[PDB]
RNA sequence: UUCAAGGGCGGGGAGCCAUGUGGACACGACCCGAAUCCGGACGAUCUACGCAUGGACAAGAUGAAGCGUGCCGAAAGGCACGUGGAAGUCUGUUAGAGUUGGUGUCCUACAAUACCCUCUCGUGAUCUAUGUGUAGGGGUGAAAGGCCCAUCGAGUCCGGCA
RNA sequence: UGAGGCGCCCAAAAUGAUCGGGACUCAAAUCCACCACCGAGACCUGUCCGUACCACUCAUACUGGUAAUCGAGUAGAUUGGCGCUCUAAUUGGAUGGAAGUAGGGGUGAAAACUCCUAUGGACCGAUUAGUGACGAAAAUCCUGGCCAUAGUAGCAGCGAUAGUCGGGUGAGAACCCCGACGGCCUAAUGGAUAAGGGUUCCUCAGCACUGCUGAUCAGCUGAGGGUUAGCCGGUCCUAAGUCAUACCGCAACUCGACUAUGACGAAAUGGGAAACGGGUUAAUAUUCCCGUGCCACUAUGCAGUGAAAGUUGACGCCCUGGGGUCGAUCACGCUGGGCAUCGCCCAGUCGAACCGUCCAACUCCGUGGAAGCCGUAAUGGCAGGAAGCGGACGAACGGCGGCAUAGGGAAACGUGAUUCAACCUGGGGCCCAUGAAAAGACGAGCAUAGUGUCCGUACCGAGAACCGACACAGGUGUCCAUGGCGGCGAAAGCCAAGGCCUGUCGGGAGCAACCAACGUUAGGGAAUUCGGCAAGUUAGUCCCGUACCUUCGGAAGAAGGGAUGCCUGCUCCGGAACGGAGCAGGUCGCAGUGACUCGGAAGCUCGGACUGUCUAGUAACAACAUAGGUGACCGCAAAUCCGCAAGGACUCGUACGGUCACUGAAUCCUGCCCAGUGCAGGUAUCUGAACACCUCGUACAAGAGGACGAAGGACCUGUCAACGGCGGGGGUCUUAAGGUAGCGUAGUACCUUGCCGCAUCAGUAGCGGCUUGCAUGAAUGGAUUAACCAGAGCUUCACUGUCCCAACGUUGGGCCCGGUGAACUGUACAUUCCAGUGCGGAGUCUGGAGACACCCAGGGGGAAGCGAAGACCCUAUGGAGCUUUACUGCAGGCUGUCGCUGAGGACUCUCACUCCGGGAGGAGGACACCGAUAGCCGGGCAGUUUGACUGGGGCGGUACGCGCUCGAAAAGAUAUCGAGCGCGCCCUAUGGCUAUCUCAGCCGGGGACCCGGCGAAGAGUGCAAGAGCAAAAGAUAGCUUGACAGUGUUCUUCCCAACGAGGAACGCUGACGCGAAAGCGUGGUCUAGCGAACCAAUUAGCCUGCUUGAUGCGGGCAAUUGAUGACAGAAAAGCUACCCUAGGGAUAACAGAGUCGUCACUCGCAAGAGCACAUAUCGACCGAGUGGCUUGCUACCUCGAUGUCGGUUCCCUCCAUCCUGCCCGUGCAGAAGCGGGCAAGGGUGAGGUUGUUCGCCUAUUAAAGGAGGUCGUGAGCUGGGUUUAGACCGUCGUGAGACAGGUCGGCUGCUAUCUACUGGGUGUGUAGGUGUCUGACAAGAACGACCGUAUAGUACGAGAGGAACUACGGUUGGUGGCCACUGGUGUACCGGUUGUUCGAGAGAGCACGUGCCGGGUAGCCA
């Protein structure tokens, strides 16, 4: 047949990529040398074309003015710290080591100065659980137990923007917008609507699957469609 | 070949070459005739979808939240009037986009998709110009096997090829 | 009373009857004899030719001879000859005229040869041997040329109907120019431009070309000329993004991704230093010239030390205030014009950049001191300091002054105001959406001077300059969005500025038919139709008023009702408008949203929630999307995806994420099933590859086996909002469960027009209910539902030419004339008609009939008309797209192993290698990544296959290999999807021999046993059938292994007649068994029980392997066993309605033709009953027929096409008669029924469901008959059904997909040549004229039917009931004609009146061929 659509974007022609040249900025946590000496001003609030969050402008004592991820409860004139010597405040980032248990902490590294990997979208948070001389244990917003590297950078608090998804989008248009500002391509027709030579669910009178959709792991791409090596399916059970 | 026998093949000198001609096989094989398949190229001036930078939407209707005033209330609030001006909201041949019916006109056409009336949309998932990107078993597709320059259930050109 | 001959009745069909026709009756018939004739290419006969044979001969050269026993021919075989080109040898012709061509003479059976004459003006032969791009009637053959078509179609149709009278120029004027009059265009038909074109621009001179006619004209032809820039674009900047170089990959590159660097990337329309006004030319113009001004850089001078922080460039959508120019309008003045019953109407009244100046808003400061005040259109503001007062900063493309005794104007050369596009500046609101960047600029003075190069510059920008082959009704971006009236308006309509008469052929006919657009139609009012399709109705604004239902938004403009102009004088709101809302009085019309603009309304049901999407070019929908619901995968060194790789999208993203799927708003819900399939997890044991390891084997190796065992499978578990499933049976069975809530005859229900009800005169429709559901049912989502809809169906009110039933009118065509001027099509002939025949569907054949030639107009019956090598169907060892547990493979994933890879059946470490980090360093780590290989999965991808037979194909079947009987016609051979029926083995005895013996069955004596008798065979002999067999071929007993090895002959297989395996009969040789021996035994009495090559295993001996020997392991001669049943041998599944090609009437669908079982109709016989009575009437059985209306059968015609059903319209016919006329019978009193006969003149109608035909139903009727004409009628109409592509449901299928099952949508080409006919002409014939006739023939339905009255309440009859003859009056259908009457029309005409323009008035134009409304003459009509 034909190429199905989950393999026209690998290709990453333009009706697949994110629009990029419009994003702002890689919110990645600052490089300090050491000590924690490094202080900034939050000097404004900016909306975040990619993320759908907030996100704030930041002035730091040396001169550099950079764009932060920032958690609930930040704004303007709060002055914010990055360093292993930093204080415990809601908006301060430093590593988990110097963390207290039971704080919820975002934008977690997942490999010490790599500028944070979890929990990054609107409203979530980790939660450090475990501390240790080799191994910080954190519980990610899947729930999942995740064990790091006390070195890890963390900021604390939880990702500004939160119940985002508390509202319907109500109309398919509210949809068409938010999905212009990502790499996707929307809206979405059905396998089963087309032809057999476009997808392994087209074809027959009436639309179904002629075939179980519980697809192996194994299976090639092309005919890797449905549910994806389900453990299971249904509600039941 | 055979204990044995019986079979098979060959045996008392005619061939070799040349020229014409009958016929056979591979090759285009008396000549034309068709839907393919393959290779390398050329096309996004059409069109599909995305992106960049611009542009367009008379007038009218309806009257959401919010706010106000008055009365009622212990309060929560309620009611009335006003204000306000929301909406993939209504009417609309505004610009602009489209095309339900006439199975009208035309059907060697004005036109290889046109004409007229009726009809639908017209602040948005809108329409539109230019630039730009995606290329052939590949694109693009709110999916009709639609569209990729009058051609697409696999473009076009030349070659394979007689 | 029997028999025979001829005839009669039985006896009905569709355009015109027939024996070929005429026509025939003591025959021109039939039968019995006879007589004479005609009539082939036969037969006889003369001459000649060919061929064969004979004699003579070198001869196949002559000559002679023979043929009663020779003379036709498709495919094909054989052989002699004609012509063409060039070569060679030999030999000729030609300027005293070659070849060729044209006409003509001669020869040859013929191919073809030759001569004469004319033309021509230079080459041309013959013989012989060669050479070959050597011969055309044909291929929907190719190219060129040409005729008919035809002086024909077109030069009309579009909301842009456009001209006319004079004159000018010229050889020539409808369309070239001037004037007048008349018109057209207003977001365009005007002005400026982008792309694109490329000189189309301007001038002069032209008209052969181009131009829908003409042309003096032009976008055409000839010749010249024309585009001027510091300040308008380019140039500069960067955008999405592109390229180049480096680096890396790749076999490689012109290929490829990242990362660096550099460059490229915006001409209307992104950012951006600076120019305005006027003048000038045939054509340029912010470019030239005049005036005035400005920017950048540089130089000089003065000033200045500031200089980079900040600002700007620089920004979304929606609402809105304020400032404010142009425009427009109002008031008054000035200048000029127009009009002249008034006193009005029009135009103008100007003046830039720039320089200077002014500042509202926003922000902030001082003062002040609000505890309730301040403020807005709105939000809002304040002791964290409100108002008020003062102040800093601070705007316009704006005001003001200069510019300006610049410019411009004939002149005046205004002044104020309102509403205010541009432009300036604020306030508010929205985002699961956040609305560029960079160069540059400001920051940062002034004088004077110098420099400012390079490229573009014309014109069109479109119903003739662009793209569409065109001077194409198409397509094609920007801005002019503020000209006047109008009105809500950027709407309509009318009119300016400006443009045009080129959406470019004209002339003529009261101008016919017919067609395209359109106006008006009395009464009825959807009767029309599949369907109200088409048309119409309603309409603007204000007031009153407004249901069910509802998600409380809506429904809603629901519905329904009323008002509407003008004039006079006023009130209210507001600062006011040339803004708006009202009042009072007066008054006109048929009509006051007067034209224009401008909704018809209501209810029920189905579907999809909604806006949105789609098949460019037959599908707009119920299909796709959607929010919402749900499940799946993944912690980021991830999941998913692209790349061979280098690398990459997702991703400036991180679970409130984003990938993969399903369902499809809300609301109420979503049951049972894990057996199969899928996915996932687990797994003692089982199974499970390669490397390494072990055993055997080999001096080694091949190889055989073993141990170990990963994923995978077996096995267990989980899982259905995973594929899917939820039946039959009984009061469980398959295979897990056995259908719960709901809904239900459904867009799903075959039966089916289900049944009841509603509604209608009548309702296959629709709605409600019932419901056992052929075959509903829960995210394959169920139910339900307000709102929405060019979605499907139904009903009602209103309205109407849809209809009854048509008419009249308008505009453009049509027709005639001038000019221009095609195409389709053409084997030939062609004046046909009725029958027949023929490959069965004839203008051309046969027989008749008719027919003087030509032309014009017409509507289209026929030419199975033209257009397209049938899209249907089948066939082909055709193609393609699609599917899958088809065949075979390939990517890809998982897994083991080896290399990378290091040190000390579980472990530590660091040093390769990987990842994180700017770095130090951290994390990991011999793993992972990568290379190689092995096992598993693997329609994600590729190549293929998927047979043949067949009363078409499919399904079914196998007549696909064998044996028997019959078919089979007495030798042999012989078919069908012919009739009966068998074989794919079985048997160590059920084989072989010998000895002894005789069987079924019946009878007699003591179903077992014993004895006797009869008994040619009916028994038995393995199994079909037919055949064979009795001291046996059977039975019993005993013995035995011949069911043996080798090798042939022959026949069969395969008649004749070639073909393999297989088989049989008969031999020779060897070895045996039994018998006294002859002899028997090559399996079972005979005919079925069967299998190639390649390969393997096996048996015995031998041959052989690359210089040589040995060993291993191979190659071979002969043969046995292993299978191909599609059985003389491929390894092999389907869909296509998305389809494609080759062909076939070799093969189907409709139709024709044949048949006539079926169907319709009739007849013979007459049982039976009809109270008695066969026959008033009904009528079984059985028998005999006719038709060609039903159906079936066949495959004769057609696949280079003869368009389906139904309907409609229009014409002809048949009779088997429904009515009407005339009769006969009756179980006939009458009236009326019932049955029958003659008879085809006429009639046979309107409606409800349904596409229907049919049929059911309703009211009428004299009756409301049936059938043929290609199931008459699509070059006539329709397009509802059927029958393409889109989509849904039920059922089937793993799936693609399928289903005379249902359902919504879905294209109808052509200018008539011939013929035919309706009408109209011109000629010829009869044979200069006028007028009047005849009547052969021809057409008619010209008339059919009914009601009523008198007869008569009579005849008849107890009564009830109730006729006729005849004479009358009227109705209806049909027919022909006519307009006094009634009615319609009446774009003659007269009137009323709305908007607008001409100043008013008067009088007029436009508002589509009347703006609208009223009346209506002639004429035409019903
Ligand atoms: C020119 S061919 C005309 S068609 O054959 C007309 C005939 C009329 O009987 N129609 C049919 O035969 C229709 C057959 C159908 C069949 C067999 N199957 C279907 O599913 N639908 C049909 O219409
Ligand atoms: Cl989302
Ligand atoms: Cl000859
Ligand atoms: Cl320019
Ligand atoms: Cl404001
Ligand atoms: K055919
Ligand atoms: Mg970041
Ligand atoms: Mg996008
Ligand atoms: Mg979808
Ligand atoms: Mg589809
Ligand atoms: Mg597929
Ligand atoms: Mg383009
Ligand atoms: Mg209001
Ligand atoms: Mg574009
Ligand atoms: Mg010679
Ligand atoms: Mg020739
Ligand atoms: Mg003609
Ligand atoms: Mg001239
Ligand atoms: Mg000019
Ligand atoms: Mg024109
Ligand atoms: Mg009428
Ligand atoms: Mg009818
Ligand atoms: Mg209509
Ligand atoms: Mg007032
Ligand atoms: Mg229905
Ligand atoms: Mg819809
Ligand atoms: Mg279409
Ligand atoms: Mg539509
Ligand atoms: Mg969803
Ligand atoms: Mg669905
Ligand atoms: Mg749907
Ligand atoms: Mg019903
Ligand atoms: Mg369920
Ligand atoms: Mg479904
Ligand atoms: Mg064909
Ligand atoms: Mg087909
Ligand atoms: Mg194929
Ligand atoms: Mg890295
Ligand atoms: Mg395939
Ligand atoms: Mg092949
Ligand atoms: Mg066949
Ligand atoms: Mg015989
Ligand atoms: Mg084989
Ligand atoms: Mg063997
Ligand atoms: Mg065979
Ligand atoms: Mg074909
Ligand atoms: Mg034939
Ligand atoms: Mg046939
Ligand atoms: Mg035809
Ligand atoms: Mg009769
Ligand atoms: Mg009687
Ligand atoms: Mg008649
Ligand atoms: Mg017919
Ligand atoms: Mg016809
Ligand atoms: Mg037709
Ligand atoms: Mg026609
Ligand atoms: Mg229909
Ligand atoms: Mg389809
Ligand atoms: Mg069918
Ligand atoms: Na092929
Ligand atoms: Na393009
Ligand atoms: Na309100
Ligand atoms: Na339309
Ligand atoms: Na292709
Ligand atoms: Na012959
Ligand atoms: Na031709
Ligand atoms: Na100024
Ligand atoms: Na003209
Ligand atoms: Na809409
Ligand atoms: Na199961
Ligand atoms: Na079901
Ligand atoms: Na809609
Ligand atoms: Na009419
Ligand atoms: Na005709
Ligand atoms: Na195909
Ligand atoms: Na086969
Ligand atoms: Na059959
Ligand atoms: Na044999
Ligand atoms: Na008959
Ligand atoms: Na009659
Ligand atoms: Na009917
Ligand atoms: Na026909
Ligand atoms: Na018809
Ligand atoms: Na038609
Ligand atoms: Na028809
Ligand atoms: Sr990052
Ligand atoms: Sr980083
Ligand atoms: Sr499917
Ligand atoms: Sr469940
Ligand atoms: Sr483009
Ligand atoms: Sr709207
Ligand atoms: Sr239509
Ligand atoms: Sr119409
Ligand atoms: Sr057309
Ligand atoms: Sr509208
Ligand atoms: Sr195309
Ligand atoms: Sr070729
Ligand atoms: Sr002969
Ligand atoms: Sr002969
Ligand atoms: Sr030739
Ligand atoms: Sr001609
Ligand atoms: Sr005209
Ligand atoms: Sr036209
Ligand atoms: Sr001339
Ligand atoms: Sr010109
Ligand atoms: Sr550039
Ligand atoms: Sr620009
Ligand atoms: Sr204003
Ligand atoms: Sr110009
Ligand atoms: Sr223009
Ligand atoms: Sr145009
Ligand atoms: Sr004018
Ligand atoms: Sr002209
Ligand atoms: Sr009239
Ligand atoms: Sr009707
Ligand atoms: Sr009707
Ligand atoms: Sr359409
Ligand atoms: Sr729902
Ligand atoms: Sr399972
Ligand atoms: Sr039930
Ligand atoms: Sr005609
Ligand atoms: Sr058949
Ligand atoms: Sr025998
Ligand atoms: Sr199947
Ligand atoms: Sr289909
Ligand atoms: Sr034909
Ligand atoms: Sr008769
Ligand atoms: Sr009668
Ligand atoms: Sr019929
Ligand atoms: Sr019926
Ligand atoms: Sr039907
Ligand atoms: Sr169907
Ligand atoms: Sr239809
Ligand atoms: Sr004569
Ligand atoms: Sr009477
Ligand atoms: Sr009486
Ligand atoms: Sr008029
Ligand atoms: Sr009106």
């Amino acid at each position: 047949g034909r190429r199905i659509q989950g393999q026209r974007r690998g290709r990453g022609t333009s009706t697949f990529r994110a629009p990029s040249h419009r994003y702002k900025a890689d919110l990645e946590h600052r490089k300090v040398e050491d000590g924690d000496v490094i202080a900034g001003t939050v000097v404004d609030i900016e909306h975040d074309p990619a993320r759908s969050a907030p996100v704030a402008a930041v002035e730091f004592e040396d001169g550099d003015r950079r764009l932060i991820l920032a958690p609930e409860g930040v704004g303007v004139g709060d002055e914010l710290q990055v360093g292993v010597s930093a204080e415990i405040a809601p908006g301060n980032t430093l590593p988990l080591a110097e963390i207290p248990e039971g704080v919820p902490v975002c934008n977690v590294e997942s490999s010490p100065g790599d500028g944070g990997k979890f929990a990054r979208a609107s409203g979530v948070n980790a939660q450090l659980l475990t501390h240790d001389r080799n191994v910080a244990v954190v519980k990610l917003p899947s729930g999942e137990m995740k064990r790091l590297d006390p070195q890890c950078r963390a900021t604390i608090g939880v990702v500004a923007g939160g119940g985002r998804t508390d509202k319907p989008f109500v109309k398919a248009g509210n949809k068409h917008h938010k999905m212009k500002a990502r790499g996707t391509k929307w809206p979405n027709v059905r396998g089963v609507a087309m032809n057999a030579v476009d997808h392994p669910f087209g074809g027959g009178g009436r639309q179904h699957p002629g075939k179980p959709k519980s697809i192996s792991r194994n299976a090639p791409p092309g005919r890797k469609v449905g549910d994806i090596a389900s453990k299971r399916t249904g509600r039941g059970g």
